[PDB]
């Protein structure tokens, strides 16, 4: 049940968790505290769960997407760094830790896709994506293919589709707006169409997937890809000469890829919260903290200003970051999943012809339905979380009162307006109306229930604010 005098940190298989108790060693002889560094499996599945229980570690490792939804269920302690202190990490950094306002987690790492070059083949890559279906041409005479990326998961055409306004959730002070989705407006659209239009013209193939871009790039066969820092490794052993550098503009905008930043969040049952602090800011988040864990696992860009502009001597990195500057960071919510789905689906059937543009992206009973599912996954966890604290401990009296009253609100809009949502949603897929529900009447119905969610929400905060007391 967390001890207590020392700190254990979970961080994920395919990191440098050797370099990072390499620090831990260090923080030891300074201290005198042991820290543990362990890396278990599915420990983004673990945490929440045995963190609800006041279990777990005092440090967990992470993808910043994850962390809303921890901190969503009372889960990650607010985290107290100074003015000074924040001045040391990319502004960017800090917004993708943010949850209501509050920090949740230091920002560790950066992490963007980047257009990878054949420098044999393609010695100055293009700037912007419309010169590349004539550059396509040119080296087709030849045999070779311009461009080769995974055109299957949405996370590897966004970057494209987001330039000219296209964006995931719009986001306001540490909060997603779930009711303004920026997938359906005139940014987005030019760039699916530009996508398409590629596919079209025989410039790619819609089942170019991410091993066929991978084999094709590493064989020399086509002068550039998009991929990430994961994917280096692979090419330096191929012996392609090639170079990492920012993406290509479309319409003049900047590609806006998506960004994941590795965050270090406290375990809100933890007792060792001051020592997290402390092993966090002053060994780790400094130059020979992240220089250990970087030699045992590269970081890629990291969010210390002072050792990024030091790693930034290397071009990828420094491609990485300005990349990573120019896109979005990745919203930190659960509903991120219907995200996800709808806009592989919207691209997969643009692509192919199933639907058009305008078709694929418009928000009707499908985008709706999986926005549906996902808020029940979220309020259902909510709720077996609190009945398993009233069920387990005492604590009886108001906090047993408020939390009936948290749990009853959320079954009781769940098993009737989730209900009626899912119907008129499937009716607005059904072409012979009844009457028919529009996508502007679901739109208008699911900003209602938003309202009604939202309310919730802040009643299991009120909770969380708490705990079982």
């Amino acid at each position: 049940k967390i001890e207590e005098g020392k700190l254990v940190i979970w961080i994920n298989g395919d990191k440098g968790y050797n370099g990072l108790a390499e620090v831990g060693k260090k923080f030891e002889k300074d201290t005198g505290i042991k820290v543990t560094v362990e890396h278990p499996d599915k420990l983004e599945e673990k945490f929440p769960q045995v963190a609800a229980t006041g279990d777990g570690p005092d440090i967990i490792f992470w993808a910043h997407d994850r962390f809303g939804g921890y901190a969503q269920s009372g889960l990650l302690a607010e985290i107290t760094p100074d003015k000074a202190f924040q001045d040391k990490l990319y502004p960017f950094t800090w917004d993708a830790v943010r949850y209501n306002g509050k920090l949740i987690a230091y920002p560790i790492a950066v992490e963007a896709l980047s257009l990878i070059y054949n420098k044999d083949l393609l010695p100055n890559p293009p700037k912007t994506w419309e010169e590349i279906p004539a550059l396509d041409k040119e080296l087709k005479a030849k045999g070779k293919s311009a461009l080769m990326f995974n055109l299957q998961e949405p996370y590897f055409t966004w970057p494209l589709i987001a330039a000219d306004g296209g964006y995931a959730f719009k986001y306001e002070n540490g909060k997603y707006d779930i009711k303004d989705v920026g997938v359906d407006n005139a940014g987005a659209k030019a760039g699916l169409t530009f996508l398409v239009d590629l596919i079209k013209n025989k410039h790619m193939n819609a089942d170019t997937d991410y091993s066929i871009a991978e084999a094709a790039f590493n064989k020399g066969e086509t002068a550039m890809t998009i991929n990430g820092p994961w994917a280096w490794s692979n090419i330096d052993t191929s012996k392609v000469n090639y170079g990492v550098t920012v993406l290509p503009t479309f319409k003049g905008q900047p590609s806006k890829p998506f960004v994941g930043v590795l965050s270090a969040g406290i375990n809100a049952a933890s007792p060792n919260k001051e020592l997290a602090k402390e092993f966090l800011e002053n060994y780790l988040l400094t130059d020979e903290g992240l220089e250990a864990v970087n030699k045992d696992k590269p970081l890629g860009a990291v969010a210390l200003k002072s050792y990024e502009e030091e790693l930034a001597k290397d071009p990828r990195i420094a491609a990485t970051m300005e990349n990573a500057q120019k896109g979005e960071i990745m919203p930190n919510i659960p509903q991120m999943s219907a995200f996800w789905y709808a806009v592989r689906t919207a691209v997969i059937n643009a692509a192919s012809g199933r639907q058009t543009v305008d078709e694929a992206l418009a928000m009707d009973g499908h985008w709706f339905l999986k926005l549906l599912q996902a808020e029940r996954d979220r309020m259902e966890g909510w709720c077996k979380q609190m009945e398993r604290e009233e069920r387990e401990n005492n604590l009886p009296e108001d906090i047993l009162g408020k939390i009936r009253t948290a749990v009853g609100s959320a079954q009781l809009l769940m098993a009737q307006k989730f209900y009626q949502f899912r119907e008129l949603c499937e009716e607005n897929l059904n072409p012979n109306a009844h009457p028919r529900p529009t996508s502007q009447d679901l739109a208008g119905f699911w900003d209602m229930l938003q309202l009604s969610i939202e309310n919730i929400s802040m009643k299991f905060d009120e909770l969380h604010q708490l705990k079982a007391n």
